[PDB]
């Protein structure tokens, strides 16, 4: 088959809330019909009787980042992908997630909260 090209990164957006959504978007109907179930296994949590299946592309990339995060919610899809076998996308998902915090005893610079 020979695949590639030059780089990964496929769609160069400027915020992890896209590179998530674009993520759920990429997927096979089969791919994300089966990624779907593979959800509460990684979740636990009690989103059934309707629930998981009312998620959806967009739901879901709401939902993760409502319930844990933008910068988390990019490393449970790549938790499960790995499940799948699907190094494709979580080299994607790994090359876009921002969080460096050195120290927390005297960590100052100008102010990482507001400014």
């Amino acid at each position: 088959g020979s695949s590639g090209s030059s780089g990964m990164a496929l769609a160069r957006a400027n915020s992890p809330q896209e590179a998530l959504l674009w993520a759920l978007n990429d997927l096979e109907e089969n791919s994300f019909k089966t990624l779907k179930f593979h959800l509460r296994d990684v979740t636990q949590f009690h989103l059934a009787r309707g629930e998981l299946e009312s998620l959806s592309q967009v739901d879901l990339a709401s939902k993760l980042i409502s319930m844990y995060g933008a910068q988390e919610a990019v490393r449970v899809v790549s938790r499960s992908l790995l499940a799948m076998n699907l190094m494709e996308l979580v080299d994607y998902l790994n090359q876009v997630c921002l969080n460096d915090y050195r120290e927390i005893y005297r960590e100052h610079v100008s102010g990482p909260s507001s400014g």
